[PDB]
């Protein structure tokens, strides 16, 4: 048994507010007295072709900005901008506030995402910073202002903010700081994801998982060299696997006494020859978006 | 559009984080779930590992006290004042209600329906996950045994439709569980003993929901121009273990037509076809796979 599981929800919940400015709505990030949202959102429809997010905000005063938590309303009184997130200082601390930290994570690492819209939480899905720097996901997925986070015994990890959906059904954001995640500006501009690959240090990580779980059709007598894999993994489009990646996994090595580059070409075989109608954990296909970690806490 | 690259999403577990307590009888722990003054979890936390094989729980109740049930909430114990048994689930009453109670029904589901399972461990949340109910009543989830009384729900408009309660693993990995009643999904029993699911096949009514919500955002590579018999596609579909459609999955599935303008028996002869040829490589919706656990009901919610 092995399923994909997303981090309770609970934490995050009680803080996710309904931001307003002139006519565009979104989703705020309610912690302590101060308010985080995407700065777009006192973009103007004609304006957002090449704006000066710092002279627009500036001038915007406090009312300007309208606070809605469930039918309280929150008071502005203060602004300011960092990077691609605007703060907003408002009278009221929120007493569901958890304990955070703000982080920002590196391709292939997980996360779980509270899907907003006006505020109000729909739902919570688990994904991956794809390679490309984007999460996959549709409109339907969340809209901007929705957060990533991770769950570290009872601190909360605030990760990455929604900042737009890209037309490819995936979107694209910043960390809590303002920094986007990619090559990506918040412009209403032609903006397109690269080419995406897979994570190969995940699908390592999950075929540990399925070795730890007793499916080990796939093991071989071969071992392989960190570069002979990455010159094939490439011309799979499978994201090159760095001596970083060779330690990450190194605890689940240790246990299951298969060395990473045994595995690696275990991996080399079954990309170069599928599956051959066989299957791993159930599933027909390689999956990337199982980090170490989440094996080593799941199994 | 709307839908593209579209990823399966769990219901926000706040609402049944803060019902989720400890239960504990002598050695046995679980999880409880704690909704006004009475806790719900499997009744087999009175048995010990050698009860478990025939455990006769009228027996081992009887023999029970109040004072011997540990039930935790966070850091606070919760005296127990009484104890009744309804089916499979154990139901102890409490001096003091949750004061984090949320809007909640109880509710059984079909199999097919989908809904989101808080897993937990001795009580407190590790994950939430969205699953569906499977052909064969059982549910395919992620476990580490401590996950005996983790519920399965739904929320709509706040109120919390509890339909799930966790109780058994079987030997293929599955799990098995009851409604908040008690009843077992299934031909399952709360005992460990030689209990076999029968042969899992794919939810045929949610595939063809997933096929149309693909052509509402544009993706119609898999389409054909063919129609076929209700009887004939039930006779191909059960030779690759997907389920024989009928009447009713076609009138539910009748909105989405006509929304389309594509047949439900024409969509079926697009199903048809993607069995004989596979995807392999293609993606539908961005998924590389047929998703069977998403329900007519959300697809039609979420495409007015
Ligand atoms: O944006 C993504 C992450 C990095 C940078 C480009 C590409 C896609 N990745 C590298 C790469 C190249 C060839 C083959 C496999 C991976
Ligand atoms: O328990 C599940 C529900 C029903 C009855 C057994 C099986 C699995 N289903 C019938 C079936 C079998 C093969 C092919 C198609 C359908």
């Amino acid at each position: 048994g092995f399923r994909k599981m997303a981090f309770p929800s609970g934490k995050v919940e009680g803080c996710m507010v309904q931001v307003t400015c002139g006519t565009t709505t979104l989703n705020g990030l309610w912690l302590d007295d101060v308010v985080y949202c995407p700065r777009h959102v006192i973009c103007t429809s004609e304006d957002m072709l090449n704006p000066n997010y710092e002279d627009l905000l500036i001038r915007k005063s406090n009312h300007n900005f309208l606070v809605q938590a469930g039918n309280v309303q929150l008071r502005v009184i203060g602004h300011s901008m960092q990077n691609c997130v605007l703060k907003l200082k408002v009278d009221t601390a929120n007493p569901k506030t958890p304990k955070y930290k703000f982080v920002r994570i590196q391709p292939g690492q997980t996360f779980s995402v509270l899907a907003c819209y006006n505020g109000s939480p729909s739902g919570v899905y688990q994904c991956a910073m794809r390679p490309n720097f984007t999460i996959k996901g549709s409109f339907l997925n969340g809209s901007c202002g929705s957060v990533g986070f991770n769950i570290d015994y009872d601190c909360v990890s605030f990760c990455y903010m929604h900042h737009m959906e890209l037309p490819t059904g995936v979107h694209a954001g910043t960390d809590l700081e303002g920094n986007f995640y990619g090559p990506f500006v918040d412009r209403q501009t032609a903006q397109a994801a690269g080419t995406d690959t897979t994570i190969t240090v995940n699908v390592l990580a999950w075929l540990y998982a399925a070795v730890i779980n007793g499916d080990r059709w796939f093991l071989n007598r071969f071992t392989t060299t960190l570069n002979d894999f990455n010159l094939v993994a490439m011309k799979y489009n499978y994201e090159p696997l760095t001596q970083d990646h060779v330690d990450i996994l190194g605890p689940l090595s240790a246990q299951t006494g298969i060395a990473v580059l045994d595995m690696c070409a275990s991996l080399k075989e079954l990309l170069q020859n599928g599956m051959n109608g066989r299957t791993i954990l159930g599933s027909a296909l390689l999956e990337d978006e199982f980090t170490p970690f989440d094996v080593v806490r799941q199994c």
